[PDB]
Formats: C-alpha cells, sequence, structure tokens
C-alpha cells in the first residue's frame, strides 16, 4: 500500500490480513498528521477496490476526523465494497460494478447488510444480499451506493479536485462534524463484532 | 392460515377465506416455520388477483407480536402482492425481506382518511422507503401504483401478473439454495434494530388508537 | 412572525435568536389552539425560507418536529443552512421550480452537526454527504429526486397547492393525526436533543 502526499492537504493511497492492518495503521498515521486534510483511496485504472482485524479497519476508516474519498474504477466486491462503504464519498466510473455475493459464496453478511442499509436503505440491501446481482454504476448512483459517477479517464482527477475542495475547508469545521456524524455508524459496526 | 411445502425448502403460506385470531395463527405459523429445519425460505401470498392479507389494547399486542415475529425469525420471508396492500395488509408486507409486486399491485396507508392512528405505518414506511415517502403516503392517503412503489423502495421488484407466483418461487428457490447457516445467522441480526423499533411502538400505538 | 387563519383550521405562518424564539412560541400557541389542524410555513412569493444559541436553535427544531399539528413548508426560493434545517423539521416540503436547497456550512467555515443529522434523517447518509462535502445547490427537480422535497409545482400555484394539501390534512379526524405525528417524530426529536448535549459537551 503506497501512500503519497500530493500537497494541498491530500493523501493518495493507491492499493489480505497484513494489507488490512497496514491500511488500519496508515489511516491513523494520516489522522495524526496536521498537514493532511483529506484522504483518497484509489483502486487503480480498471482494477478491483479475523473478526477483530476487519472491524478495526472498518471502525478506523469511519472514526477518523478527516474525510475519505473512495475512487472506484472497476469491481467493488464483499470486503472491498464494505471498505468503500466506510468512506464519506464514493466516486465511481461509468464502468464501476458493485456486488455483495456473501450468501452465494456461503458465508454470513452481517457487515455487508448493516453497511448497505446505512448507504442505500433496507430495500437495496435486501435486493443485493438475497439476489447477489451486480449493481452497475448508474443503478448504484440512483440507490445511493455511489455519491457521483464520472467517465473512467476523469476518475482520478475528479477525486483529487474534490479532495482539494474538501482540503480548502476550515479543518476544524470538517474534523469536528465527521466523527460525530459517523458515531451511530461506528457503534453499529462495534455491535457486529460482539454478535459474531 | 394454510401453509404448504413446495419441497425445495419452500413453504408457501396463503391467506384463506383482519381479526385477532388470524394474527395469532400467522404468528404461530411463523414460529413453526422458524423451528422446522427442512424450511429455508417462506413465501407469503395473497392469492390470484386478490388483496394482500381494552378491546384495542389486545388488538395492538397481537399486531406487535405478529410484526415482531415476521421480522425476528431466522428464515427470509417473501411477500407476493397481486392486488391492493392497505393498512395492516401493507404493514405485514413491510416486515418481509422481499416484496414482489404484480403491475396490478396498489399500496395505500389511508389510516388518516379512515380516522385512525398510524404509529406502525409511520415507523414501517420510514424503514422501507424513507421519511419523505412515508410522509407523502400518510398525509395524502394516495395510492402507490407498482412502478412508483418500486422507485420509492416499497417493492423490491415488479413483474407482470401472469408471472408473479413463478418469480416468487424462482426467487424462493435461489434463497433456499444458499447455505442455510449463512442466511439464518444474518437475517435476525440485520433485522434487530427494526424489531426493537416495533417493540417501542407497542405502548405508543395503544394510547393513539 | 405574521400568522393568519384561512378557515378550515388552517394556520398560515409567514417569515437571529429573537426571531427563533418568536417562531418557537408561535408553534406552541398553534399546538394549544383547538381550531388549528394544519400549519403552513411560507417564506413568501419569490423569497428565501454560544451555548444559548444552541439552546434556541434546538428549542425551535424540536418544537417544529414535536408539536401535534402537521407542518407544511412552502419553499419559493433559497433554503440555506438554518433555513433549510427548519424545513427539514416539517412533515411536507413543497417547493416551486425556483426552490434551491443548500447546506454550505463547510464553505462558510462552521461545523454542520445539526445539518448532518437532519439531512441524513430526511434523505439518507449519501445525499447528506453529497450536500455537506460539495456545498453545491440542489435545484427543485434534483431535490425531489433525492427526497429533500416532497413535491414540486410551478410557482403560480405554489401557495394554492400548499392550501389544497392543508385542507386535505385538516379534513382528517384530528385525534388520529395529532396522536400520530409526535410519536412518528420522537426518534428524530431524540436525535436533535442528543446533538444539543454533544454540541455543548464539545465546547
Amino acid at each position: 500500500i503506497e501512500c503519497s502526499r500530493l500537497g494541498d492537504g491530500i493523501a493518495l493511497a493507491e492499493f489480505s490480513r497484513a494489507r488490512m492492518r497496514e491500511l488500519t495503521a496508515l489511516m491513523r498515521e494520516l489522522d495524526a498528521d496536521e498537514k493532511v486534510r483529506c484522504v483518497v483511496l484509489y483502486g487503480g485504472a480498471g482494477r478491483s477496490f479475523w473478526i477483530d482485524d476487519i472491524t478495526d479497519l472498518y471502525t478506523t476508516v469511519a472514526a477518523i476526523s478527516k474525510p475519505v474519498i473512495a475512487a472506484i474504477d472497476g469491481y467493488a466486491i464483499g470486503v472491498g465494497l464494505q471498505i468503500s462503504l466506510c468512506c464519506d464519498y464514493r466516486l465511481g466510473s461509468e464502468q464501476a460494478r458493485l456486488v455483495m455475493p456473501e450468501f452465494r459464496v456461503g458465508i454470513a453478511c452481517n457487515f455487508g447488510g448493516f453497511m448497505l442499509e446505512a448507504a442505500a436503505g433496507r430495500t437495496v440491501m435486501q435486493r443485493m444480499l438475497l439476489t447477489c446481482d451486480e449493481w452497475p454504476a448508474e443503478r448504484a448512483l440512483a440507490d445511493g451506493l455511489l455519491h457521483e459517477t464520472v467517465a473512467s479517464p476523469r476518475l482520478l482527477d475528479r477525486a483529487l479536485e474534490l479532495a482539494r475542495t474538501i482540503s480548502g475547508y476550515t479543518a476544524e469545521a470538517v474534523q469536528s462534524t465527521r466523527p460525530r456524524v459517523n458515531a451511530p455508524f461506528v457503534a453499529g459496526l462495534e455491535r457486529i463484532r460482539r454478535e459474531a
């Protein structure tokens, strides 16, 4: 996981288990750093995006004071999709596809189910878990699974342009809103750890 | 009332012939179905082109026990709607994991027009379709045709009337095919906040009606 | 400020800390009035809609949402920050094609804890994140598609439509409506009270 400060308060993190814990530590390093004001998680051009390790990562991404942007160019499946659901703004290319196929794979979907209900409501979460169908970018956008869609070439610069706009806001204002607005969400993730 | 095994792990529950004995029987059936390990999916069906589905204090207790059981059982429940789903009828469907509507399906919450309270309706519509749709439904008492109900999240899917039960059983077959432990360790945990919400309404709904 | 009866139990209300207290008091007066069955908050044709500031802002938000009478917000222009937040406490937001919704607290340089909660309760987490982080304007049709507006009408029939609906709401048995509204709104009211404490608790 190669992080790289591009200035203007932006931190671009270009992409398991060790990769989990590395990302959990990098998010805390970025949260403690005064110079950083916005994080961007990029899967790469066309590329894809125990209990305690996964919960620590989900709760970290959602609990840090700084906002996180997930730039999705291809597929975002299960755990990968779940990480993006901990981010404040999911920007997808018109080619992006979202899948939560846990039931078909034969595993429980407690994290996926909770996280999807938060971003898209019970109906969409239920449609996704029970059918295991793929959500194309435009359906994902309409359902609240994506905040915005762009053409694949524009994806990374639109993400950095938004990170810049966010970085240009009074740090205190943003950083005192984000952990408080995400407290109910983080609490819900914590209950899932215990029940499993 | 009448339940039937379709033998893929599918139990089709049908509304025969809303009273308090009807609620208790449905509640007991839901509990019998959660107990039987040969059952992996439940399909609630109104019929062919038919509508879906001190003295007051006992009505509320049976209603609450029905809504809490339908939402708290470990088995997924599919509601198949071929006509009108009004008040209590619509409320039962809002406890199920998947609402499949025919293009003849019409959804209404006319409680206010009828002159009765809508504590449960208000809570359940908010959970399924969001606050705005809930408020539009309660205050206008307008009907929600199938296409509009789908857009707003009141239906998970729409189909043509001749394929309604076919699609219901095809989807029930898909759900039944998943590892039961995977589905059954998810359905009751994911629904716990919704079940807790329904439990708080019990005392509130009593005062209101 | 200016309140008016239109008959059929309809109360049309038209409109700093003192202005917040005046609206809170009016809402309580209308709740106690047996002749009032529906309230219409109107910004007017073509117009817009420290620890003690928190208290008066919470008292207003919780009063608009906790009263037994339904409140319709008629929006003919801009609804920014506090103005947007007031309408988010109302049960029915009716906008004209010239209604524009903005939550630009971050661009202005201030926290958006009330805005964040209220936007999430009304239109979901995603819409909330779009509005807070971009600080963009939501025109009438985009707000309708996102659940920020319940309905859109052409501005010539905006007040007409708000009254048409107020009459429909008023025509219902009052006890059915008035015993439902504070109950359905209690989780929303509880959330606002949590934020009042957490806002004071942080300063």
